[PDB]
């Protein structure tokens, strides 16, 4: 056929109940997802391409970065509790890799201070009981999923992206290639 188990994704072999529906991981650590970011702007695309009533759902991972990994798992979940992802997700990246001036937990607050989150605000919610369960949820996610590599991508819990098998010399065709896919599996 022209959409393949094995070529534009797998099938998970045991199969996730009650995943969210387009689920996304990523790490501010990893090369390709600041790539899938900055560059090629894959969520916002899949988004694009989307069917009614599907919602999209972006976690962080640990695995990457050693203390530092976890921090961003935690302000991750600050930053989805607050609901101001798309303040933080630029200058987190750029922090991590393009000027490396996140070294600490509290290098990462700054970058919510700096975009307009208020001190007393951030701790709040750091601290909070709310915040450490969303940091579970994020965990729980990946874990059942068994995840070892980012970027990922997961559409209702039983499928997984495989952008390896998909065209990479046009940036553009890619990411088209990738939502494309994200849409057949979600109608699927």
């Amino acid at each position: 056929a022209q959409y393949e188990d094995g070529k534009q994704y797998t099938t998970l072999e045991k199969p996730v109940a009650g995943a969210p529906q387009v689920l996304e991981f990523f790490s501010f650590f990893c090369p390709h997802c600041y790539q899938f970011e900055e560059v090629l702007h894959i969520s916002d695309n899949v988004k694009k391409k989307l069917p009614e009533g599907v919602k999209m759902t972006k976690y962080h991972v640990n695995f990457m970065g050693g203390d530092l990994g976890k921090d961003l798992t935690q302000a991750w979940a600050v930053a989805m509790a607050l609901g101001v992802e798309d303040k933080v997700t630029v200058p987190l990246f750029e922090g991590v890799q393009k000027t490396q001036t996140i070294r600490s937990a509290s290098d990462i607050r700054d970058v919510f201070i700096n975009a307009g989150i208020k001190g007393e605000e951030y701790d709040a919610a750091w601290n909070s009981f709310v915040v450490k369960s969303l940091v579970a949820q994020q965990e729980k996610a990946a874990a059942d999923v068994q995840l070892r590599g980012v970027p990922a991508m997961f559409v209702n819990g039983k499928y997984q992206l495989n952008p390896q098998g998909m065209d990479t010399s046009n940036m553009d065709v890619f990411v088209q290639q990738y939502a494309d896919t994200v849409k057949y599996l979600s109608e699927k």
